[PDB]
């Protein structure tokens, strides 16, 4: 009957109405897992089809018919370990206990990163939030469906806490740097405002 | 009959409508003191019915 | 009971806000200024269902006095300093510097 | 319920979270100056509350 | 399986995989004998050669 490719629905985030589309395949197939006109509905890449729950009893209420969503909307983490660059994420998925892992490069600015940014665009599958704040709580979680539901997969959500110790890195490094710097300039006996302006 | 999470309701502050969800249960109970499908509405916790 | 830390900067949590969210779940008002009660209590409702919990209004001249500190706090570190210059004789602009 | 002897929290610790007990009498008498059903507070021994 | 591949493998069948080994490496040092030329590289903290 519908040859249509996709569906339109809204929902609200921080007080207004956002939208967004559902793909579909179109014609062939009928997937009776979960009895919609899916493509490919096992991979996490870029026009698949994503049913998250808190959209699935909405389509099932505007299409009288039952439907089954297929995934969660989020997860909360559990725990983290950095290893040679790379950071680990732990979290419980249908009772087992699971991980994920991401580059650290993402992590030098959490800001551009937290709750609802500027751009409104998110560049990792990741959130950043506060945990004693409730109502940064309740925007990111509001928010968690609308940002999974622009880019396929589920989303990650940490707590700034606990992230924010495992950042370290070194102030112990920028004293072997000054000691470093103090050597060569030792060396060469080379002009103080020259070094002091690489150094800033 | 359903199975909703969110509910939605509007409010007027500051001469302006804004929207907002109230949180259900989505099937199990009734919590037949205020007749609703709520969620430990006991505990002032994120995510709870208010 | 609360922690006194959110209390130092009142603005940035009487009524609405630039931000549009509220840290904690007090709200401060002038108790005069009927426009600003009236604002206040409309915008109760809003903050309490977007975060669970019921919200607490404090009047602005109740909790004006009992943030007191005290600018002799201020006199002391001044004498302090002035302790520490005489034992060193360090320059006044500096000093200055880091009083501001 | 909330009678019961055993309350379970949670708090971060480095890394991971993790999860402890809360002990109380269990039903039987009440403290007025900590408003809890605290259990020989002023001794510190195994199974007391803190 | 490397880890420029083990991202995509693993958005693709959506659950986590590990990498075996790191995709390339850097000589540090030559050396030639009997018409055969040596190659040495560190790899994770200890001296390789081939």
């Amino acid at each position: 009957r519908n040859r249509a490719t996709r569906v339109e629905c809204t929902t609200i985030v921080n007080g207004v109405r956002r939208s967004f589309y559902v793909y579909a395949n179109g014609g062939k197939g009928f997937c009776k897992l979960h009895n919609w006109n899916c493509v490919n509905c096992d991979t996490f890449c870029a026009g698949s089809t994503f049913i998250s729950d808190e959209v699935a009893r909405d389509l099932s209420l505007q299409f009288k018919r039952p439907i089954n969503p297929t995934d969660q909307s989020s997860y909360i983490v559990d725990s983290v370990t950095v290893k040679n660059g790379s950071i680990h994420l732990y979290f419980d998925k249908a009772g087992q206990k699971t991980y994920e892992r991401h580059s650290l490069s993402h992590f030098v600015n959490l800001d551009n990163l937290r709750a609802n940014n500027t751009k409104g665009s998110l560049p990792i599958n990741v959130i950043v939030f506060d945990g004693k704040s409730k109502c940064e709580e309740s925007s990111a979680k509001s928010a968690s469906v609308y940002y999974s539901q622009l880019m396929c997969q589920p989303i990650l959500l940490l707590d700034q806490a606990l992230v924010s110790d495992v950042g370290d890195s070194a102030e112990v490094a920028v004293k072997m740097f000054d000691a470093y710097v103090n050597t060569f300039s030792s060396t060469f006996n080379v002009p103080m405002e020259k070094l002091k302006t690489l150094v800033a």
